[PDB]
This record gives structure tokens, C-alpha cells and sequence, in this order.
């Protein structure tokens, strides 16, 4: 039998999680909203901010002010929790491009801090968001304090609608070069830490590019571009907050919301 429409499922899932779910499904070409639930409410970004960060770095590459080959060395003391790539390169350092790849594909936290140093820190990245017309998203702290997710705290938050609009700007507007957009999208295609989320329900032959996040008090989320016939057609942003659910349940609830959108794709 056909499953219920996505909004019916999402309302049910939010009840099961005993928290808030926020999501949007956006047409990539037009920016039209196709599905929305709490899409104007704030949610902690967690590591989903790393797509915006790498976009800001690639804009500096486009301007000739950054080089992906530039080498950065760092200290044991610079390493924050969950740095699976950067903790292996104390002796040899990492290039800016390797740091971007680690930040997106492995969600490496220290890599993101080393890149934040180049774009004016959290305040600088927020100023770049304001420059592209995102008046909502805000980064306030560095890794890992930005994951604190205190209830109601607007620091380090986005809304599903703002994040989707910003991803569309970064990946398809003139704000990044064609080469930079291809590279940002490829890092997201090559995400290695998102298997249990939308990828777990994605039919064969579909395009996927994504970035996950996790934070305190149950915070969890994904940003994704996906579509049939190996072409990106829609942006899907799903955030959870203030839930006591296990990581396994949070992953499967996000996957289930994705499955509902995929099964009801055609309008």
C-alpha cells in the first residue's frame, strides 16, 4: 500500500521523537518550497555549517586570495574531539583542499577550525552569509562548542528554509565559480559518514550529495541534494532537536522522512 504523504509522516515522527523536527524540500532550479515543516524555526547547524564554510573558502580561491594547495601545520593542542583525519597529519600538515575534504567527507572538527581561521572566524562566516542575503543563519562559536545546543539558544543555528536557500545560492548562483561549485558538490557526493541517513533509503540510480551533523540534547541533521536519473533535482534539509532518542532512532527517523519524500516525489 502507498505510505502517507510526507507531512503526515513528519508530524507522526516528531511525536515519536518527543522533540522538534524541522524540514524543507526545495526545488533546486526555482527555489520553490515543495514540502515544509517548522521551516522557519531555528535548529543547531552542527557540522552542516561545514558546507557554508567550504563555500566561503572556495570563494576566496575564486578571488585569488586562497590556494587549495596551501599547506597548514598545527599542534596536538589544536585538535578538538572527532578529528579522524587531522589527528593523523601532525607531522606532515594538510593543504587547504585536504582540510575542506576532511571537513565535508569525514566531518573532521579540527579541519573546520583551521579553515574558520581563514574566513574571519564564526563572525566572519556570518558576515559572508549576510553578504549573500541569508539574514537568519548565524555561526557564533568554533568546534566543538558550537554543538552545545542549549534549548532555545539562537547561537550556531539556521532554519531549514534559510539553509536550503543558502545551499542553492552556493551551489547554483554566480556567487561561486562553476569549478568551485563542482568541487563543493563533489565533496558532498563523497560524504563517508551519512550511510544510515538518506543514503539508506535512496533508490539505485539516484544522485545524492549530503552533509550530516550531530550535537547535544539529541540534535541531528542532514542537508542534501538528490534526484532520480543521477541528477540533482531538490534540496532536502532535515533537523531534529531536543529529543532523548538514541542515535540509531534519530538516523532512522531522518531516513524515514527522506523515504517519504522519495516515495511521493512526483507531483
Amino acid at each position: 500500500n502507498a505510505s502517507p504523504q510526507p507531512l503526515e509522516q513528519i508530524k507522526q515522527r516528531e511525536s515519536q521523537l518527543s522533540g522538534r523536527v524541522g524540514m524543507i524540500e526545495m526545488d533546486l532550479a526555482s527555489g520553490r518550497t515543495l514540502t515544509a515543516w517548522r521551516a522557519d524555526e531555528r535548529f543547531p547547524m552542527m557540522s552542516t555549517f561545514k558546507v557554508v564554510l567550504c563555500g566561503a573558502v572556495l570563494a576566496r580561491v575564486d578571488a585569488g586570495d586562497e590556494q587549495l594547495e596551501r599547506k597548514i601545520h598545527y599542534r596536538q593542542q589544536d585538535l578538538v574531539d572527532y578529528s579522524p583525519v587531522s589527528e593523523k597529519h601532525l607531522a606532515d600538515g594538510m593543504t587547504v583542499g585536504e582540510l575542506c575534504a576532511a571537513a565535508i567527507t569525514m566531518s573532521d572538527n579540527s579541519a573546520a577550525n583551521l579553515l574558520l581561521a581563514t574566513v574571519g572566524g564564526p563572525a566572519g562566516l556570518t558576515a559572508l552569509l549576510r553578504q549573500i542575503g541569508d539574514n537568519v543563519t548565524r555561526l557564533d562559536r568554533w568546534e566543538t562548542e558550537l554543538n552545545e545546543a542549549l534549548p532555545g539558544d539562537a547561537r550556531d543555528t539556521t532554519t531549514p528554509a534559510s539553509m536550503a536557500a543558502t545551499l542553492r545560492k552556493l551551489l547554483t548562483s554566480q556567487r561561486l565559480s562553476a569549478r568551485s561549485q563542482r568541487q563543493l558538490l563533489q565533496w558532498m557526493v563523497d560524504d563517508r559518514v551519512a550511510g544510515p541517513l538518506i543514503r539508506s533509503v535512496l533508490p539505485a540510480g539516484w544522485f545524492i550529495a549530503d552533509k550530516t551533523g550531530a550535537g547535544e540534547r539529541g540534535a541531528r541533521g542532514i542537508v542534501a541534494l538528490l534526484g532520480p536519473n543521477n541528477k540533482a533535482e531538490r534540496i532536502v534539509v532535515i533537523y531534529l532537536r531536543d529529543t532523548p532518542a538514541s542515535m540509531a532512532e534519530r538516523n532512522q527517523q531522518i531516513a524515514g522522512i527522506g523515504a517519504a519524500l522519495i516515495e511521493h516525489w512526483q507531483r
